[PDB]
DNA sequence: CCGACTGCGCATCAGC
DNA sequence: GCTGATGCGC
DNA sequence: GTCGG
C-alpha cells in the first residue's frame, strides 16, 4: 500500500514514545500522522508536501525527509539497538503488560518470553493468560472464521434470551479481510438508561459460551463488560484453531446507536469525530452525546435515532463503517 | 506562544 | 470496606 | 509533536 514505509517508521515512532517514553502525547500525535498519511491518495515524495497534511508539523516532515533520501531512520535505528527500549517495547507485546510493568520487570532483569515463563508468580491474571496466548494473540483472524464465530456468539445468545441482540462491530463490521479481536456489542430490553430490571444480563452469555467452550479463559470482566478468549471448534485430526481476543460489551438498549458507534470504530477514528465534536461545541461517548455549554459543563442527551443522526449533530456527513478505517 | 489534545470499564494499589 | 488515582485495553 | 486562536 500506501506511502507504508513512512506509515510504519511513525507507528514505530508512537510506540516508542508510549512504551518507553511513556509520552503519551506524542503517542497520539504520531498515531495521528501515521493515520492521515495512510489515508493520502499520492505517495509522498517529500516533507513539504506531507506537512501539509494536518498533524504533521516541523519535527515529523523533516523525518519524512530523511527517511525518503536514505531509507531509514537514524533514531529509529539507535533505538532498535538499545538493549533497554527494545526489551521494554518486547514486553508490552504481552497483553496486560503496558509501559509501567514492562519497565518494572526489566529493571528485575526479566527481558524476555523465557523470562516471564520462568516467573509467572510475578503476573497479575490478565498478564498470566496474555503471556499464555503470546502466540495466538499475535496472529490475525481470517474474515472466514470470523463469520463462523459470529454465527456461534449469536445463535448461543439467542438460546439464552430470544431478546438480546448481538452485533459483531470493530474491523468486521467495517468490512475488514482480518481481524485482531471479535467486538460483540449486547443489548437486551430490560436494560436501559432508565433501569436496570435484570441482574447478571451480560453473565448469563458468558456462562452460555462458556458451558459450549467457545469462551475459554477471562481477562477481566463486570456488569457490563466482558474482556477474554475464546475459540472455535476443530475436526477430527484437525489441528486446533489459535485462541482468539474477545470483548463484549452491553450497553442500554436506547442508547444503541452511540454504542454501535463508539464499537465500531476505528479508535483512531473515534477520537477525530469526538475531537470535531468538541469543535462543534458537543461531546460524544459511547453512551450519549451532549451538548456543551458556554460554563464549559456536559449538559442533557440529545435524541438519537440512528448513527446518521450522531454526524448531523457535528456536521459532517454520514459516513458508513466500510470508510472509517482511519 | 501555549493550553489542549476522545472517552471510559475493570483491575489494582494507596491511604484512611 | 471505601474513595480516588493509576495502569491497561478497548 | 501539532496546532488554533
Ligand atoms: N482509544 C480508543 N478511543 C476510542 N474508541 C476506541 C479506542 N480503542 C478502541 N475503540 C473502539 C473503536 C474500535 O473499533 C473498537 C474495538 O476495539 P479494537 O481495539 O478491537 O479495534 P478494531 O477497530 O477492532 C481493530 P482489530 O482488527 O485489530 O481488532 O473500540
Ligand atoms: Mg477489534
Ligand atoms: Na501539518
Ligand atoms: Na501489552
Ligand atoms: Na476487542
Amino acid at each position: 500500500t500506501l506511502n507504508g514505509g513512512i506509515t510504519d517508521m511513525l507507528t514505530e515512532l508512537a510506540n516508542f514514545e508510549k512504551n518507553v517514553s511513556q509520552a503519551i502525547h506524542k503517542y497520539n500525535a504520531y498515531r495521528k500522522a501515521a493515520s492521515v498519511i495512510a489515508k493520502y491518495p499520492h505517495k509522498i515524495k517529500s516533507g513539504a508536501e506531507a506537512k501539509k497534511l494536518p498533524g504533521v508539523g516541523t519535527k515529523i516532515a523533516e523525518k519524512i525527509d530523511e527517511f525518503l533520501a536514505t531509507g531509514k531512520l537514524r533514531k529509529l535505528e539507535k533505538i532498535r539497538q538499545d538493549d533497554t527500549s527494545s526489551s521494554i517495547n518486547f514486553l508490552t507485546r504481552v497483553s496486560g503488560i503496558g509501559p509501567s510493568a514492562a519497565r518494572k520487570f526489566v529493571d528485575e532483569g526479566i527481558k524476555t518470553l523465557e523470562d516471564l515463563r520462568k516467573n509467572e508468580d510475578k503476573l497479575n491474571h490478565h498478564q498470566r493468560i496474555g503471556l499464555k496466548y503470546f502466540g495466538d494473540f499475535e496472529k490475525r483472524i481470517p474474515r472466514e472464521e470470523m463469520l463462523q464465530m459470529q454465527d456461534i456468539v449469536l445463535n448461543e445468545v439467542k438460546k439464552v434470551d430470544s431478546e438480546y441482540i448481538a452485533t459483531v462491530c470493530g474491523s468486521f463490521r467495517r468490512g475488514a479481510e482480518s481481524s485482531g479481536d471479535m467486538d460483540v456489542l449486547l443489548t437486551h430490553p430490560s436494560f436501559t438508561s432508565e433501569s436496570t430490571k435484570q441482574p447478571k444480563l451480560l453473565h448469563q452469555v458468558v456462562e452460555q459460551l462458556q458451558k459450549v467452550h467457545f469462551i475459554t479463559d477471562t481477562l477481566s470482566k463486570g456488569e457490563t463488560k466482558f474482556m477474554g478468549v475464546c475459540q472455535l471448534p476443530s475436526k477430527n485430526d484437525e489441528k486446533e484453531y489459535p485462541h482468539r481476543r474477545i470483548d463484549i460489551r452491553l450497553i442500554p438498549k436506547d442508547q444503541y446507536y452511540c454504542g454501535v458507534l463508539y464499537f465500531t470504530g476505528s479508535d483512531i477514528f473515534n477520537k477525530n469525530m469526538r475531537a470535531h465534536a468538541l469543535e462543534k461545541g458537543f461531546t460524544i461517548n459511547e453512551y450519549t452525546i451532549r451538548p456543551l455549554g458556554v460554563t464549559g459543563v456536559a449538559g442533557e442527551p440529545l435524541p438519537v435515532d440512528s448513527e446518521k443522526d450522531i454526524f448531523d449533530y457535528i456536521q459532517w456527513k454520514y459516513r458508513e463503517p466500510k470508510d472509517r478505517s482511519e
